[PDB]
């Protein structure tokens, strides 16, 4: 047959037309409406798409449950299935547990994670009612949240653990009852019974065949030995997705029973290839458990691999035999199977064959040995024997589902009763373009004895045998070479201890105690939290809610998938999709475009280019960027055109068929090629106070050096996505999007289309995620989607694919500081000199400002009297980059930190005395004379110091290091000063506007949007205190250029004191209205006094305004106020590096920080949790790469970085500062959203501690620049090791920019 | 009356906190809005007509 | 608006109102959450009353404006805003009438 | 308002009126309207949050 039958949510879909091409989440939300489950990457990363599948299994006879990415998931693997999605389990009248504990526990800030980690948990708890703390944590390895910084979701998850004023009350969470889950579809138990048949399905160009028996697949191979076996899709999913591979016909072999099979055997355990990694898992776990130590040493490794690979929902479908025959240089199997000596069996028809995999299996790139007519049946895993000894390497980029930098499996055999080899494997990914066998170097340690002469030979021979071009792919070379002789020495060292409990202690000699911890396989302790905040007053109303931790207001609804984000909208049913076609040169003129394969397309509209826009082709907020290119190219990434058409499928294979023909330009890419080209914004910015030369010739000291700061990507979950709706009259459009900046798309699209301002209208309900990505260059799909939406007359809709986002809309711009600093041997500054370069790329933007607020930052929290900053911004042939959440304050800090922590080495005195003594007090002046006012730094200083017992955990610090070779920990305390206001003075203002219906409701509306940050909660908890009426009879929808005009973006974390002013003013003037008829009726309820002002014919209407007041920089005079008020916060951080992989553990942070008087500690903890853990990701894990010629490499998840849930401090307390009132701004209240994130430098600098001691242990002043990755951490952890693998020019795969 | 245009609403439904946007011929959005909030159970704040 | 010209009236009013051409405004549509508790169009009065409610939100923005005119009391009508918009006053306002 | 484009997911309503001046209503069949092609549903007073 060709209908495909499955369920989803219990309701039966027959789909009489199945295409192969068809994925799950592009069924659910297009076909059947069901939008919670979301797109947020489309590779299996993130997680935003999970959803749970259940089955009967007819090879275990049970029902069973599991989590997949409906991403990945072709419908036509899914017949005779049943779904459940967020919409399946729970709404907002009847919240399943899961989505009860997520919203109430503060779990949920932007919302568009929520219903995947939702499913998670869900599918958990249906396989697991009572599941350990690990088993939660372990959950969620396939899950991304940008948002929340992870701790309240499993904070509030840890309620449903067997072994489990505040800000959530775990006590009135509803249990949870099994028997109210929904019924596996009936119709699925009675089909149990029917031998599965064969289908057949046809789409537009793949045909898929099901195939139920090995006769059928056998015969299907031989016939076609093109037929694309497809089990889990996790391979060939993205191969179709992102490399446009097309494989018109595809065989689907997962029912066979023979391919998922597991059969013990006398040599060990033979797995069906089409068996997913999951029963790998479990079956491995059980017989690891219950069999001798003796025989499991190479299951054990596999185990290792298999807990850093992915997360649950691609182990769930993913099939050994897939990871096999992918066969990816860095397959974390393939060098554990090559190294066991593991048994393949190979069938075609009439043929059968065992082999043992060994170099021969792999020819070549992404090769196996087998025929094309033939398919992997099943692989062997070995017990181990007597005297045989496995160890399981990987390091990566993060431990969480990360691609291997290098991996590997290795065994040693011994001659029984001796320490003398009889066999040795040492087998290796990411070393080649291919799983390699160290082939040369093993042979000739065979009779050796297991000693120091033998890892200093095997050393040597891998340092040898083991080269990497410098153009090697992936780079990173000296880092790789690196870790293949570390990972030998810890197989060496587990080899010796393995001896010892084998009773040859003698033969073999003791392991020295301070090398035992580099054997350990990795382990944290359980998590522990703390958040301290304040109690509001006792006499404060129970419905006055300012001050309280009210939940945000759409935590529930993100909870359940109800939540509605711009793509969720449903489409018109004249509705348009649009692609827009970018550069793919850095520098080029455009000689040609030929459309002629884009017209071939079913559905394809057109192609808009330059000619296409009616009025101006000139935009960006400086007025120097094209709507689309004309002429020449100047990024990669650059958009030349859109087209339109009927799908986001025929959109995106039409703009494959735009072919660009160019002429290459010179091409300006990295800092140093602008400052030789001298390309820059504008000229250069300073700031300079005292006599610099005075100072330095005081100083005791002088320390010059240079520091390196890395971009970042803002992966907002939610990519940018606009809708445009054209009205058909006078020019009038709508537009429905996800920016933080509604004013300036609707001036960039009025100016492009020729219209007033007054005919385009600009809404936003909400983003999942901003954090200043959609503050501007939100608009480049904006403009496109409109000019779509203008020439055919229809509504056009654009949302990006997570690669598309990732390479146009550019990030935090990466900074070169050279600094020169002047200090006492007491460690008081007296002199800092320090230029500035940062990448703008190839638009201005808000690149000026930027290196305004790092100038006005580069003070951080210390008293300077010599001092001069300069900032240059260079122009480049890059996407432009723009606003991420900090705006140049943490560049400019991290530098300041860094000479600081030179001063405190050059010195020989304690850090943390070094930064007291040179930090501001109360009244003093910054460098751009600002008098600093109600300074409560030193109090979260001493707060943070004696809470974190600072002291203390410094001895233990000192001790750990004399008594650890090869770990080290390291502990810092971070001081910053964050100066609140847009440095532009007249972005400090806002508006809103309030109406009161007759029933007495009340629909507020203001100029901020929300992104996950808690605006409209605290706009509603403001209004509800200024009008006296509880919260729940007050209410925001959206926010619209029609209701408020001439909006700020949402931006420079001031959008609560600027929104929340306007939002007073507004209720005041409501209340004076009122006050003749609260007068004539003060007990009568409020209802009473609004329909009294009706029938008196009283506006019940009222706009609100704010501006900040006296503010106003000026660079030419180094005077007036640039800030309203500062913001203030100490970190301290503890880590524990692996001076052999580079790899570490955050340990501890305890941050105290001045919120003021919160409008809601619930909020403004999640504020500084999740700011701090994007500056954790800042500092130490995200890292762009880029080709020479400037095409940015990192475009996904797989290979960009963001903090998993694995990766936040281990222990982490949280306290906003007490009795702290701020009364420049509303209700007493700080901002807070990017103040904090600077703070996550304690984690940096604790790492620089740590390398320091591994340093002493194995050149002071040692370089470590931003990012402090695991490449940099190992690098400069010199040891034996490093000095066995340490050109130009000599292109490489990458250039730092 | 005879007004050439009939009476007409299409409702479009929000799915959050009872929200509904209303496009009506109608000479009285305010008793629409009212109308209809009453019979639904909602605030007034929830409709726009 | 059901025929009866009333944008057309109320643009009119708030081009005089304004002192700036019929040209440079624009009436999209009527409701609920822009105005709130709004009377039916009946009764004839509907340029009455909305006129003058037309007429107050215009005067409100034109006080707002006025020192922006004196500074320069011939530069155009859109120097006069962009003036008031970066001095950052409001350039929103409600108007009423009974 | 009926010349704004229909959502790829909206549906029609129509309406059921009296055919009595005054009357009780004893009874509403609703099967040969179940038995119609693209059927939702048939709300009544009961309906009503
Ligand atoms: C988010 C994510 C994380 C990942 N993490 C890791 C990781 O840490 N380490 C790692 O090594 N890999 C990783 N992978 C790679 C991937 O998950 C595995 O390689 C997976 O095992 C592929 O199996 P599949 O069933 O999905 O393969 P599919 O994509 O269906 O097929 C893959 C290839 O194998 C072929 N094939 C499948 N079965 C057979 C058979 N029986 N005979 C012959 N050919 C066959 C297909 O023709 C195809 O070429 C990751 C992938 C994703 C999406
Ligand atoms: N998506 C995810 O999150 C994860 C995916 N995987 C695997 O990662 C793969 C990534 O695929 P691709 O990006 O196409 O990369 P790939 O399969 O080409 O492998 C890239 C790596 O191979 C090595 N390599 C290739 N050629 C080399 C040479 N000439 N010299 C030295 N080393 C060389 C390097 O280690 C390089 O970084 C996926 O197909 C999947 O199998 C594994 C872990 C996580
Ligand atoms: O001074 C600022 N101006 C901005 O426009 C902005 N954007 C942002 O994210 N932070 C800041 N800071
Ligand atoms: S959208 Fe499927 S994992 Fe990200
Ligand atoms: S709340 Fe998790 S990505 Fe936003």
């Amino acid at each position: 047959a060709d209908e495909l039958v499955f369920f989803v949510n219990g309701k039966k879909v027959v789909e009489k037309n199945a295409d192969p091409e068809t994925t799950l989440l592009v069924y659910l939300r297009r076909k059947l409406g069901l939008c919670g489950t979301k797109l947020g990457c489309g590779e299996g990363g993130c997680g935003a798409c999970t959803v749970m599948i259940s089955k009967y299994d007819r090879l275990q006879n049970k029902i069973v449950h599991f989590s997949v990415n409906a991403c990945l998931a072709p419908i036509c693997s899914l017949h005779h299935v049943a779904v459940t999605t967020v919409e399946g389990i729970g709404n907002t009248q009847k919240l399943h547990p899961v989505q009860e504990r997520i919203a109430r526990s503060h779990g949920s800030q932007c919302g568009f994670c929520t219903p995947g980690i939702v499913m998670s948990m869900y599918t958990l708890l249906r396989n697991q009612p009572e599941p350990t703390v690990e088993e939660i944590e372990n959950a969620f390895q396939g899950n991304l949240c940008r948002c929340t910084g992870y701790r309240p979701i499993l904070q509030g998850f840890r309620t449903f653990a067997k072994d489990g004023p505040s800000l959530f009350n775990p006590e009135d969470f509803k249990p949870l009852d099994p028997t109210q889950e929904p019924i596996f579809p009936p119709e699925l138990l009675r089909l149990k019974d029917t031998p599965q048949k064969k289908l057949r399905f046809e789409g537009e160009r793949v045909t898929w065949i099901q195939a139920s028996t090995m006769e059928e697949l056998l015969d299907l191979k031989a016939q076609h030995p093109d037929a694309k076996l497809v089990v889990g899709n996790t391979e060939i999913g993205i191969e179709m997705k992102f490399k446009n591979m097309l494989f018109p016909l595809i065989v689907c072999p997962a029912w066979i029973p023979e391919l998922n099979s597991v059969v013990h055997g006398p040599e060990g355990i033979s797995f069906g290839a089409s068996c997913p990694l999951s029963l790998v898992e479990s079956v491995l776990a059980e017989e690891i458990a219950k069999l001798p130590e003796q025989k499991t040493e190479v299951f054990r490794g596999v185990m290792e691999q298999l807990r850093w690979f992915a997360g649950k929902q691609v182990k769930s479908v993913a099939s050994i035999g897939g990871n096999i025959i992918t066969a990816s240089p860095i397959s974390d199997l393939n060098p554990v199977f090559m190294a066991s000596g593991a048994k393949l069996t190979l069938v075609s028809r009439g043929t059968r064959r065992t082999v043992r995999m060994d170099h021969t299996f792999f020819p070549g790139y992404r090769k196996t040995l087998l025929r094309p007519e033939e398919i992997l049946l099943s692989i062997e895993i070995p017990y181990s024997k007597e005297g045989e000894f496995f160890s399981a390497f990987k390091q990566a980029s993060r431990r969480e589902d990360d691609i291997a930098k290098v991996t590997s499996g290795m065994r040693v055999l011994f001659k029984p009763g001796t320490i003398e080899v009889q066999e040795l494997s040492l087998c290796f990914g990411g070393m080649a373009d291919r799983t390699i066998s160290a082939l040369k170097t093993t042979p000739k340690q065979l009779s050796k004895s297991w000693n120091e002469e033998l890892l200093q030979s095997v050393c040597a021979g891998l340092a040898e045998e083991l080269q990497l071009a410098p153009d090697a792919p992936g780079g990173m070379v000296e880092f790789r070479r690196t870790l293949t002789l570390s990972f030998f020495f810890k197989f060496y060292l587990t080899v010796l201890q393995k001896l010892g409990r084998a009773d040859l202690e003698d033969m073999c000699g003791k392991l020295d105690p301070t090398f035992a911890s580099a054997t350990l396989l990795f382990q944290k302790d359980p998590p522990a939290n703390v958040q301290l905040f304040q109690e509001v007053p006792k006499d404060q109303s129970e419905e006055d809610m300012v001050g309280r931790p009210l939940p945000h207001l759409a935590a529930n609804m993100q909870a359940s998938g109800e939540a509605v984000y711009c793509d969720d909208i449903p489409r018109y049913e004249n509705e348009l999709s649009l692609r827009l076609v970018t550069s793919t040169r850095a520098h080029a003129k455009i000689t040609s475009i030929d459309t002629s394969e884009a017209k071939k397309v079913p559905g394809f509209v057109c192609f808009l280019t330059a000619e296409d826009v009616p009025n101006s082709n000139a935009t960006g907020l400086f007025n120097d960027e094209t709507v689309f290119a004309k002429d020449e190219v100047t990024c990669v990434g650059h958009i030349i055109g859109a087209v339109v058409a009927d799908t986001p499928e025929h959109a995106q294979r039409a703009a494959r068929g735009v072919k660009i023909t160019y002429e290459d330009l010179p091409a300006i890419i990295t800092i140093q090629d602008a400052i030789n080209n001298n390309s820059f914004y504008g000229s250069e910015i300073k700031i300079e106070k005292g006599d610099l030369k005075k100072g330095f010739s005081e100083a005791d000291n002088v320390v010059s050096g240079e520091l390196y700061i890395g971009g970042q990507e803002h992966f907002y979950l939610e990519t940018n996505c606009t809708i445009a709706v054209p009205k058909g009259e006078a020019g009038e459009m709508e537009l429905f999007v996800s920016t933080q900046n509604t004013m300036k798309t609707q001036s960039f699209v009025a100016k492009m289309l020729g219209v007033p301002d007054n005919r385009i209208v600009v809404r936003v309900k909400r983003m999942g995620g901003g954090f200043g990505g959609k503050e501007t260059r939100s608009t480049v799909v904006s403009t496109a989607l409109a000019l779509a939406a203008h020439k055919t007359g229809r509504p056009v809709r654009c949302m990006l694919d997570r690669d598309e986002d990732m390479l146009i809309t550019g990030g935090r711009h990466p900074f070169l500081a050279k600094y020169k600093v002047g200090f006492m041997k007491t460690g008081t500054v007296v002199a800092l000199e320090v230029a500035h370069f940062s990448n703008g790329g190839n638009t201005e933007d808000l690149s000026r400002s930027i290196m305004e607020r790092a100038l006005f930052h580069m003070d951080n929290a210390y008293k300077i009297p010599n001092i001069r900053g300069t900032g240059r911004i260079c122009k480049t042939n890059l996407p432009s980059n723009t606003a991420f959440r900090g705006f140049g304050g943490p560049q400019g800090m991290l530098i300041a930190e860094y000479w600081m922590s030179e001063v405190a080495i050059t010195c020989g005195l304690p850090a943390e005395e070094v930064r007291r003594k040179n930090m501001y007090k109360e009244g003093d002046l910054t460098h751009f004379n600002q008098k600093l006012e109600g300074f409560t730094l030193p109090r979260c200083w001493d707060e943070c110091i004696a809470s974190s017992q600072y002291l203390a955990r410094k001895r233990e610090v000192e001790k750990f290091n004399r008594e650890n070779c090869w770990k080290k920990r390291g502990l810092c305390i971070i001081p910053t000063k964050f100066g609140i206001s847009f440095t532009l003075p007249f972005l400090n203002q806002g508006g809103a506007l309030v109406h009161v219906y007759t029933d007495g409701s009340v629909l507020l509306t203001h100029g901020g949007t929300e992104m996950g940050q808690g605006l409209h909660t605290k706009m509603v908890q403001v209004a509800s205190r200024a009008l006296k009426i509880p919260t729940s009879k007050i209410h925001i929808s959206e926010t619209s250029t029609n209701t408020v005009p001439n909006t700020s973006p949402t931006a420079a974390s001031a959008s609560a004191d600027l929104n929340g002013q306007g939002v007073y003013e507004a209720c005041q003037t409501i209340l004076k209205r009122l006050e003749p008829f609260k007068k004539k009726k003060p007990t009568g309820p409020w209802e009473a006094w609004v329909m009294d002002a009706y029938t008196s014919a009283v506006s019940l209407s009222a706009t609100g305004f704010y501006k900040t007041p006296n503010l106003g920089y000026s660079f030419e005079t180094n005077s007036g106020n640039p800030f309203h008020y500062f913001s203030y916060g100490v970190a301290c951080s503890e880590v524990e590096i692996d001076c052999l992989t580079g790899d570490h553990k955050n340990l501890r942070t305890d941050i105290v920080m001045d919120v003021g008087s919160s409008l809601n500690p619930a909020i403004d903890i999640g504020q500084v949790e999740g700011a701090f853990v994007q500056g954790l990701g800042l500092f130490t894990m995200e890292e762009l790469h880029y080709s020479p010629e400037g095409s940015l490499h990192t475009r996904g998840p797989s290979t960009y970085k963001i903090p998993a849930f694995g990766s936040i401090p281990i222990e982490f307390r949280v306290s906003l500062l007490r009795d702290c009132p701020n009364k420049r701004a509303i209700y007493a209240s700080k901002a807070v959203g990017e103040p904090p994130l600077f703070l996550a430098s304690s984690i940096f600098f604790a790492i620089k501690d740590a390398i320091r001691a591994a340093r002493a242990q194995h050149k002071q002043l040692f370089q470590l620049d931003s990012p402090a990755t695991p490449e940099k951490i190992r690098n400069a952890c010199v040891d034996q090791f490093t000095t066995l693998c340490v050109p130009e020019n000599c292109k490489s795969w990458s250039v730092r920019i």
